């Protein structure tokens, strides 16, 4: 699926991750538009052999199972398979695992190098919530 901005503003609102660890939804946002394009589909290996999955590029070194990243964890408890659903719940779960594990957003590098310290709320102008 690729979502629209205001289409994946409203399902993360839903999906509980307005306001989570204190991140403003713009910023979940603009993080899913910089990681994937809001493209729940999207793939993308990393030099160390790791993969990352979603609409935000969760990495399979830490939190998934995709039978091919050698001495990695499964912190999320999911097939790397399930943050490619139309469906966000797995990838929403899985993020706020994530981001509560004390280095915040700065996990997601396209969050740090592109939305931290943006004008984040620009990401959901004109949407209903
Ligand atoms: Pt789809
Ligand atoms: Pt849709
Ligand atoms: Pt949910
Ligand atoms: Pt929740
Ligand atoms: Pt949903
Ligand atoms: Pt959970
Ligand atoms: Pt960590
Ligand atoms: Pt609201």
């Amino acid at each position: 699926k690729v979502f629209g901005r205001c289409e994946l503003a409203a399902a993360m609102k839903r999906h509980g991750l307005d306001n989570y660890r204190g991140y403003s939804l713009g910023n979940w946002v603009c993080a899913a538009k910089f990681e994937s394009n809001f493209n729940t589909q999207a793939t993308n290996r990393n030099t160390d052999g790791s993969t990352d999955y979603g609409i935000l590029q969760i990495n399979s070194r830490w939190w998934c199972n995709d039978g091919r990243t050698p001495g990695s964890r499964n912190l999320c408890n999911i097939p790397c398979s399930a943050l490619l659903s139309s469906d966000i719940t797995a990838s929403v779960n899985c993020a706020k695992k994530i981001v509560s594990d004390g280095n915040g957003m700065n996990a997601w590098v396209a969050w740090r190098n592109r939305c931290k310290g943006t004008d984040v709320q620009a990401w959901i102008r004109g949407c209903r919530l």
